[PDB]
């Protein structure tokens, strides 16, 4: 009964998208392998760098953006779960089920986006295989494709970033509209409300 209740593993980084030179590609830091033992044990050695991580469970996999010192990502992602540090799991610093959002403090070697100030609505969606998706805002929490994509094509990045012109963060992926498998749409968390739930 009780003694044999299992735990839940930690969320652990096993990637980024590297976005600081001429041209954005993903990047794997960890395999599967590591990534189940880094889950069960919480501790996580790895050097951590850049904006952008790509994050896994041992059943999903998504992105997580650092954002004034927290690494944020979404709730259907990550549910409560710790994260796996080098002096062990880290607990969540917000959890949000409302706004599908939770985050941790960023991670040591992680750097952080800037939140947007610009009030531009021309936006980019980075996704987890290292697309520049050019957006258009639409509403406080809505964006257009300028090219709509299968759905299948945005899936496993939730967590991920919209950029601004000047690389300022507008929000963190939270979900795609579709219509006959066609996302068309996307939806995210407003970086104000990361800024407000702060
Ligand atoms: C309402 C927010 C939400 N919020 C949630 C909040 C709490 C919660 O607790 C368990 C669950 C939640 N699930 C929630 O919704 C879930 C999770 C999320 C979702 O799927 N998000 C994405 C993703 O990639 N996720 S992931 O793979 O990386 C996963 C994290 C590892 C973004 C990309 C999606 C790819 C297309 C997949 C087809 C699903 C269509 C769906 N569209 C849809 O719902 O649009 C409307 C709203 C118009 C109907 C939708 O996008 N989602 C459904
Ligand atoms: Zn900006």
């Amino acid at each position: 009964h009780m003694a044999s209740m299992k735990k839940k593993g930690s969320v652990v980084i096993v990637g980024r998208i590297n976005l600081s030179g001429d041209t954005a590609y993903a990047q794997q830091t960890r395999g599967e392998e590591g990534c189940q033992e880094t889950s069960q044990t919480g501790r996580d050695k790895n050097q951590v760098e850049g904006e952008v991580q790509i994050v896994s469970t041992a059943t999903q996999t998504f992105l997580a953006t650092s954002i004034n010192g927290v690494l944020w990502t979404v709730y259907h992602g990550a549910g409560t779960r710790t994260i796996a540090s080098p002096k062990g799991p880290v607990t969540q610093m917000y959890t949000n089920v409302d706004k599908d959002l939770v985050g941790w403090q960023a991670p040591q070697g992680s750097r952080s986006l800037t939140p947007c100030t610009c009030g531009s609505s021309d936006l980019y969606l980075v996704t987890r295989h290292a697309d520049v998706i050019p957006v258009r805002r639409r509403g406080d929490s809505r964006g257009s494709l300028l090219s709509p994509r299968p759905i299948s094509y945005l899936k496993g990045s939730a967590g991920g970033p919209l950029l601004c012109p000047a690389g300022h963060a507008v929000g963190i992926f939270r979900t795609a509209v579709s219509t006959r498998g066609v996302a068309k749409a996307v939806d995210f968390i407003p970086v104000e409300s990361l800024e407000t739930t702060m």
